[PDB]
């Protein structure tokens, strides 16, 4: 019962040096592996790793499970919920254990079915750090010492590009100058080579203005230096944890595995159906396809009985393993698609605005089987959000929203509460817009975006992206750019003792499963705006993740041209929405916060930019300049026309 | 891949043309059916329906979901909820749930265990309209070019008795003057006739001045005429919406049908047990009757086994279409009911105030098993609820609430959050009452009603009603007039090509199960304030619907007399209530908004009528006149008293 | 159908006479049970008891229910939620299940699986009682009433020590000169004798001044003749329940007992293992013991086997009354215990503040395998939580939160909303704490503490309290005194007609299972500030009772000198927190509702106490005097020193 410790310095030279320090030994006991994981011996979050003694067979996923408890004291604040006392999770901890989940997840052997729980809780934050990180390496921490089969550590660091350096975990006044924000967690292969494993990042608020004062635009290129940038830190991350489960780690315990189907299944239906569905999966239609990949699965389900009663799970699972054996293949081989699609080639397309009655703005974005209704709500800057949560953020201007129904894809089950991938998408999609929004003295409403997922089988979050460009241009929204995203996927296969990679491009659901990689990228025709990625890959050659971000820029870019012909400048703004022309009584009778503020354009009416084709109709007591739709300027008076213009 | 249209044409004469524009093959294009419906090109409402692929058959009751999506965004409006995202369904969603679902569900085969869900989205609200209709009939589309074992399409329509026009689809501002407000919903029979199926009715807070100014009052001749205004609307809806499904509507699949009992445990049972049943049911007592009417279940239970086992289900099942098929035809023959009863008999009534302590109003209802105690709360304006919604409705001065515990029916369970049929039940009572409620001027407070059901087993929204009137009389609420509700039964069955009818007066909780029709009806001695109905029935001949409404008019009228004799006027406004006499400093150590408000009477105490037997004390600095308890009148000294009156 | 009243005539001498009156027969007819107790003819509970037909034999617990249903209408209130509705359980109704449900749990027989269900309801409360009480006879009697193997009736109590009087059901005006608040549940046995069987107690906010002021200080011997003092009331409230049951109560109804084990299980498993597990039992190591104690369960579960096929749990819970009989057998013969400590023996102790940075004070607490961590956090009073209760409590400056994660005891499991013990366990140690806390004007902060039982083994609601004293000194909090909490248990057994006693110091969860009473004690070095127990025993000896109340005082002040050696005087208030030292433009900009009151330390700054070693510095424009952390006090100026001091 000792208490132990280790290091990670992390040296980012004129910006100063600052500490990962872990600990164990001292707090909860009982878990079976425990780790606190302080920031510059300030911020603390603890990691506490547990396993329930009994699989759950029935299952037919490993059953992780990640909590991240805010704790308002960590900010010496009492909540201010009326029950003073923390509840439901902020947007910010759901989106951590995204984080944690996404890199931890696959590290466990396959075939667990034991429920695995790891809770970090932020104890102690410091005002100007960012506990996110921080906690993935808690998490990580905790989880190496537990003695299960996981193989780690994973190192977790957030990178932004400040002043055109890489600084690894950059505080609230660091990243004021960052023109690019990127999380990055891997881990260090024997060989000692970091593999990254996840990354979670976007442009900034900050993004445009520092680009136009001198700084160098987040390309593919400064993109792919930033992931570099992150290895030696998440080496260090790794190094330090290593030292601490050298320490005080458990023996790793011997726990059930779960197989999806045993070898006599496969060979059995491979034998019976292998020729007939290499050949179904030629099929570049459709309906056609689905219906002879209907006959293969009758004369396996049935060639295979009753030989294997009691067994149909293992049929299908291991008839999902040859067909994904066969359509990689195909891939690497004849680089044809499952859906006959070449790998750079795009889903069938469609752009379009105006889609919804009355709504300020709306869009319909199409892609395949992917679908995304998004409107958008203008109201007065007081209907922005309001937060009290760990991050400094107090209010939220943009608020973004995705909506995934069941009957998107065709199924029943609950409506309601937004899953923790509906939180997830929604917020890459919210991030890869907010770097193009006009500011809120250019544009003083809250901005309200709803992505409706109402048809899903292609990068929905992406999807989203698209609408919500068109959506808001469509309701007036000056942004100093249109966004578009695209999904990728990657399948890798060594040809005898050599490794082969091809890059696709909007890839599908299903290829998502069958790749080794996915990474989807949203970003301005300028440059990339967000970045999400997942693999388990050993690390990729330089020139093909380069040649994967470059072939994804250019479908990114096609895309926008599409979006262009919906759309390219932004419509007038609704009548229907909102005003705040500058120039009790009648404030509680005409019906505005009267500079007037209506909620109506038949108020302020029957300097600010009053609207902005040939010039800018700047209001008065308005004039016009041969700003923004609600930008300001000095006004000043250069010539009275005949008419009195 | 390609868009459908149809349209119903409503036309309301002098009050315009509106239409219901029907649309399908554009969005949502993976739920088995989907549908959009505007009214006017206007407001919006996506309609999908989706049903899973296994049943679950060990489910003994058809599983219908339908869920109604308000998106503030429709009414260009950002959530005001703290997380600025619509959350827990509004009243009027949920009780549109239970508009769609009324009728919807019995349109489906019997024996479907396969789970169906239909969600409709409200998209675009054009706040001059109501959505609750425009969804049924959205519903209803989705529904019926889904592909499933569905009997539809069905309409679903509003028809408002607006200055002696019953208008179809009126708007709120044509609600205005309506003296009654009633949904119906109904199909086409194969004849072209319509089969009304469903109704949702009430009378309005304008009827009473409305017909003071000329107008119709609502009885039930008046409310029958508006039925049969349904219809022409009811037949143009589902003529568009077949139009559509003749269109783009998937062919019927192919539904596994899972029986209650097989025809080998009926003909065993019945032919076991079927004199001593038909015998038990003809005991008028009630312990007796259960008990016999449990040594046949016995000597049933026990003459079937072991021939029958692993059956039981079956057997128990198999004894309910036999009870039924013996009650029913008792009722058309006999006429005398499975208690004892006449067809028009009322079960033992018990009415009764003060029931509560301290309390500011209550009353005590009691109908054979159903009891229900009403209590009545009175508060400042200030404690109205507030509501942001699709609805207009920002604010409600009457507010109802219905609790059904689980020990109201000798049962254990959950106690806490609403069903929907607590929901349901809660809305008619409060819709029964809202029409004899005094105004804001007249009566300064926040009204709150909560109806515990004590006990139940006999229509309990209705018996809400009767102790509504009380209990608000009993808190001094100088309504209108006292309302009553009553609910009603009708078997029919057709004996040798010709069908019978027999209306039930204050019909069992078995006996609804065991009826064709089940109609609740409310209102005062003058007029109906709420109606209920639902049925399958290929509609029934005019004078037998009169001929039931008068019954239940009767029923409606003597029950109204056992309350009088409880209370008649209002009693004297509760000590313990607030008072709002009209005559810093002092309004922070008196206690009281200074026209004073007071939330105690020992406030403002030591022109508003402060008292109305012999006259009206209307404040002053008070005076009496040979209004309310708080309504405003001018007035003026006519003379002085010796003692100074 | 008629109704049937008794009365319990409570006398409380010169502070008048009261009456619970119980009433059935009226309400709920269809519960299985049913009753209201009446206090004064003007608060009002109504309870309601039902089973359920079919038991859950799939549980290994008697599945008991409690549910307290708070109407607002009682109050006269319209509920303030937005809803305007009553919704989630307010603190007291939860607290008031515990008190209902801890007695009327053990009071069933056992082996009992039918799923029991209590619900109270509140429906009038005058506003001068408190319903606890009310409810907890109301729950008893209608389960007496039940027809069920309930062996009531309980009587429940609440006993105050005003002005040297034990006053039953004091209110809230006499519990203001209340030093000691008692609440006590107990039934009556065949001998007359009332037998204790649950204890829910705590000192005041008023206790110190009234001793101050003369009153006499709630110890041991205090408390104790407390106890006695219940005595007849309970028997008067049981007499009452008795008398109504006469009148009314259902015949006990046949119910399915389900056994744990049967006794071939149980002499094959004595034979099998007795001596292993015997000896085992006396390993004073805990790896050891539990290994050994392993080798034992292996034999067992091996030579019962294939025996005892399927009879599996049987085994394992037969396993457990064995070990209970040999380790209750140990402590009576050899006064030892199973983790070899002396009858009186504390576990190892470890107190420590300064635990987490930033926190505005913190402290860590273990005790063998217990650990807590408590954290402190001060605010404006402007953040003391606001209720709208049926309690007269509108705000609470002094909140205490405890939570119990999972991985506490090496688990995994839901992580959120908190369970009923975490609300009983958290109110006990915020009421052990509050009579010492400083007052208002003496300390002007909102007090949120937090105890995180990060390890649990061993009463973490008493080890909370020590780590509550410890972190509100560490942040500064001006306790008048230090409090602590010890838990205790008691076996008992007859040793051949004779019965023994052994008290056991600082129980372990084992020993709280294997003992015949469990409770705890928490208070300064002065008196008793809580009190809990519970126990099935048919009373015990006066000098028992008092011998343990003495033993475990003897701890309690062991613990307060190990807490005291971490810390004695409140140490300086955080930099980091606000101060309201007395001394818009400004406002606004300083930051401050300006007497002055900052959220930060460097506000206020760059007559009322400063800061308080050789004096008090009362602010002035500050002063010196050769008050707390905020206290008031009038200041005169005497000297000004060369300096000007």
């Amino acid at each position: 019962n000792e208490t132990h410790y280790a290091e990670a310095v992390i040296d980012n030279g004129a910006f100063g040096t600052r500490t990962i320090r872990f600990e164990t030994g001292r707090l909860a006991r009982q878990a079976a592996g425990s780790a606190v994981a302080y920031l510059d011996d300030d911020t603390m979050v603890l990691s506490a790793t547990t396993a329930s003694k009994n699989p759950k067979d029935q299952l037919d996923f490993f059953p992780l499970t990640v909590d991240v408890e805010e704790r308002m004291y960590a900010a010496g604040k009492i909540p201010g919920s009326f029950f003073r006392r923390e509840g439901r999770p902020s947007e910010d901890a759901i989106l951590t254990c995204r984080l944690i989940d996404r890199p931890l997840r696959p590290s466990f052997k396959k075939g667990l079915r034991n429920e695995i729980q790891v809770v970090a809780t932020i104890m102690a934050l410091n005002p100007d750090h960012l506990y996110d990180v921080v906690a993935i390496n808690a998490a990580s921490a905790s989880t190496q010492l537990a003695g299960l089969p996981f193989s780690g550590p994973i190192g977790g660091v957030r990178v932004a590009l400040i002043r055109g350096q890489w600084v690894a975990f950059p505080t609230h006044t660091e990243l004021e100058d960052a023109v690019f924000d990127m999380v990055v967690a891997g881990r260090v292969l024997e060989d000692g080579d970091v593999a990254i494993m996840m990354v979670e990042a976007e442009a900034t608020e900050k993004t445009i203005q520092l680009v136009k004062d001198g700084a160098e635009a987040p390309t593919e290129e400064v993109v792919a230096a930033g992931l570099d940038a992150a290895k030696p830190f998440i080496k260090v991350l790794c190094k330090a944890q290593a030292d601490l489960a050298a320490k005080a780690a458990k023996p790793t315990g011997e726990f059930p595995v779960f197989l999806d189907y045993q070898d006599d299944v496969l060979e059995a239906l491979s034998a019976a159906v292998r020729p007939e569905l290499s050949a179904a999966l030629t099929i570049a239609g459709k309906q056609d396809r689905e219906a002879e990949l209907d006959r293969v699965k009758a004369l396996a389900a049935e060639k295979l009985l009753p030989e294997f009663e009691g067994r149909e799970k293992e049929i299908s699972a291991a008839y999902r393993a040859l067909t994904k054996s066969l359509v990689r293949e195909r891939v690497i081989a004849e680089k044809k698609r499952i859906d006959g699609r070449g790998v750079t080639d795009i889903r069938t397309l469609a752009a379009e605005v105006e889609a919804i009655p009355r709504v300020h703005g709306s869009a319909l974005f199409e892609r395949g089987e992917t679908q995304i209704l998004g409107v958008t709500t203008l109201n007065m800057l007081r209907m922005e959000q309001q937060l009290d949560t760990l991050s400094p953020v107090t209010r939220k201007r943009y608020m973004h929203n995705y909506n995934f129904p069941p009957y998107s894809v065709g199924e029943t089950g609950r409506v309601g509460s937004p899953k923790r991938r509906e939180i997830g998408h929604g917020a890459l999609a919210e991030r890869a817009i907010v770097p193009v929004l006009p500011t809120r003295e250019e544009f003083p409403y809250a901005i309200r975006q709803v992505s409706e997922a109402l048809g899903s089988n292609g990068s929905t979050s992406m999807g989203s992206v698209c609408a919500s460009t068109m959506s808001l241009l469509n309701a007036g929204v000056p942004l100093k750019a249109p966004v578009a995203g695209i999904a990728m996927g990657l399948i890798s296969q060594e040809i005898n003792g050599e490794t082969h990679y091809v890059a696709l491009t909007d890839i599908l659901g299903a290829e998502d499963a069958f790749g080794d990689m996915d990474f989807k990228v949203a970003g301005t025709k300028e440059f990339v705006t967000a970045l999400q990625l997942d693999t388990k890959l050993d690390g990729i050659p330089a020139s093909v993740l380069a040649a994967a971000l470059k072939q994804a820029r250019d479908a990114r870019l096609h895309i926008l041209d599409v979006m262009m012909e919906a759309i390219d400048t932004p419509d007038e703004m609704s009548p229907n929405a909102p005003r705040i022309i500058t120039v009790n009584q009648i404030q509680e009778d005409t019906g505005a916060e009267i500079y007037i503020g209506a909620a109506d354009g038949p108020a302020a009416e029957a300097g600010s930019v009053v609207k902005t084709t040939f010039g800018a109709f700047v209001s008065l007591l308005d004039g016009l300049l041969h700003l923004g739709v609600g930008q300001k300027v000095q006004v000043e008076i250069a010539e009275i026309d005949s008419r009195g213009k």
